[PDB]
């Protein structure tokens, strides 16, 4: 199936997943010149205070952190978004160096790597149903650089040596994501994709203008992971980044002035 090598990666996708060449992929190229500020954007709000984190899985393409999302619990809204989208995961994605590893790029700079929140729209009932829509999902994107440590991700990065390998998982409660946020919330959005196969073409991103800092040692822990099962070649899981798609006919705006 679909990865991330020479004979699976993302220029293979569209074989099977013939949405990979749609009108509305992601990630894009972010020209900071190009966005324009729009004044019709609600303030964001990011509401994380009830979040209930429940377990941390190896997929074979990522990690995921999974949350308990049968609630309005973990939300976020405002910013381009009608209405309330729950959080439901989030995973990252990273390169082998640190001048390589996010799916978005500013003005053609990559950084280190990309968390991706995942939330859908609770006026369809469950993420399923949501995407099947053309606003079931809200991504909020966030670069990391490499710099000073985040302590707000060391709890992710000491559970990773026990979800090594593609099918682990570990519990993994009571981790709040607002210690992933940078400072400011500032953002550009524009209407995309998911980045991994099914590729569907659901999401209204929202991309941090800041980047938070993570320090070399956490990124290399990331770096440690497998893409491979237990007992299988190692194959180290680096690189689970999708690269920029043609933006067509869309417009990216800015919360900003
Ligand atoms: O983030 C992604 O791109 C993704 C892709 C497939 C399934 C779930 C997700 S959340
Ligand atoms: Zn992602």
């Amino acid at each position: 199936h679909w990865g991330y090598g020479k004979h699976n990666g993302p220029e293979h996708w569209h074989k099977d997943f013939p949405i990979a060449k749609g009108e509305r992929q992601s990630p894009v190229d972010i020209d900071t010149h190009t966005a324009k500020y729009d004044p019709s954007l609600k303030p964001l709000s990011v509401s994380y205070d009830q979040a209930t984190s429940l377990r941390i899985l190896n997929n074979g393409h990522a990690f995921n952190v999974e949350f308990d999302d049968s609630q309005d619990k973990a939300v976020l809204k405002g910013g381009p978004l009608d209405g309330t989208y729950r959080l439901i995961q989030f995973h990252f994605h990273w390169g082998s160096l640190d001048g390589q590893g996010s799916e978005h790029t500013v003005d053609k700079k990559k950084y280190a790597a990309e968390l991706h929140l995942v939330h859908w729209n609770t006026k369809y009932g469950d993420f399923g149903k949501a995407v099947q829509q053309p606003d079931g999902l809200a991504v909020l994107g966030i670069f990391l650089k490499v710099g000073s440590a985040k302590p707000g991700l060391q709890k992710v990065v000491d559970v990773l040596d026990s979800i090594k390998t593609k099918g682990k998982s570990a519990d993994f409660t009571n981790f709040d994501p607002r210690g992933l946020l940078p400072e400011s919330l500032d953002y550009w959005t524009y209407p995309g994709s998911l980045t991994t196969p099914p590729l569907l073409e659901c999401v209204t991103w929202i991309v941090l203008k800041e980047p938070i800092s993570v320090s070399s040692e956490q990124v290399l822990k990331f770096r440690k992971l497998n893409f491979n099962g237990e007992g299988e070649p190692e194959e180290l899981m680096v690189d689970n980044w999708r690269p920029a798609q043609p933006l067509k006919n869309r417009q990216i705006k800015a919360s900003f002035k």
